[PDB]
C-alpha cells in the first residue's frame, strides 16, 4: 500500500522540457511506465 507523489507542473523550463522529449541519460533502470 505505498503512497503516490503527486507531481503537477506547468511552468517548465526550456532546458528542463528538451532534456525530457530526448530523454537522454535515463534513470530508471528496472520497472518502467
Amino acid at each position: 500500500g505505498s503512497g503516490v507523489i503527486n507531481y503537477s507542473v506547468l511552468d517548465l523550463t526550456a532546458e528542463e522540457l528538451e532534456a525530457i522529449k530526448h530523454q537522454l541519460n535515463p534513470k530508471d533502470n528496472d520497472v518502467e511506465l
